[PDB]
């Protein structure tokens, strides 16, 4: 039932409302919904995996394939995961991370870093069950 | 007289031993890896020169911010040669990076400090606010 595949620029319009719902948690929009979907899908540094149920796009995960200077290999980095609220309790978010983790060999990843925002809690609630706590510390300067 | 400028491929030869010394402490267990790093589409490296010699660097990513449609900078690695500590060079590198924020319309600069070596943390905790997100890792191998 759950079909997971990489999103491309073709999918911006379908991706747009799903991304808009996720952003409504993280607050802020002088652009329409399609602008944010098209903007991300035209950045070659970002990739997004999508989850479809019965033809409808009902989840996504945005990830970066980044250089890893310490080992000289690469690493994946996830900052954003979201499942449509009518499709909770189905294990979809974990299915998205599982597919991403399975790309490790293809991409020469030594690791997958998962960053969970404070709100919404869904990324955090998933990651703490399926991954190890990070041992580095993080800081931010706002502009 | 610290001279701070973005590193390019020509700088790879000087950058490599500085990256190797930093990487030594970070973890362990390629002669041209610095060229791969300096030609990545997401990563960039700022270098610090004193009397012509490259003595420090910071590696950063200019990443999309899907929520806002902007960009944001992310620092995971900073290093200053051990004979050039106590001169404010690490802070100066972050200061130049903050200047690029307006040029690049960054809403924020994320600073990630590994557990070892502690120099990044000791700098970041004095110049920035603690992060309010949480992080996790799945390792392969």
């Amino acid at each position: 039932a759950v079909d997971i595949a990489l999103l491309h620029l073709r999918d911006a319009h379908e991706f747009a409302p799903l991304l808009a719902s996720y952003a409504q948690a993280l607050k802020r929009p002088r652009r329409p919904d399609d602008f944010y979907a098209e903007h991300l899908l035209q950045d070659r540094a970002a990739e997004a995996l999508g989850a479809r149920v019965d033809g409808n796009l009902v989840g996504f995960v945005i990830f970066y394939d980044l250089p890893e200077p310490v080992t000289g290999l690469r690493a994946g980095q996830v900052d954003h995961i979201y499942v449509h609220h009518d499709h909770r309790g189905k294990g979809i978010a974990k299915a998205l991370i599982d597919v991403l983790a399975d790309k490790a060999e293809e991409r020469s990843w030594s690791k997958l870093v998962l960053n969970a925002p404070r709100v919404p809690e869904d990324g955090r609630k998933l990651y703490e069950q399926i991954a190890a706590a990070a041992d580095w510390s993080s800081y931010v300067i706002r502009f």
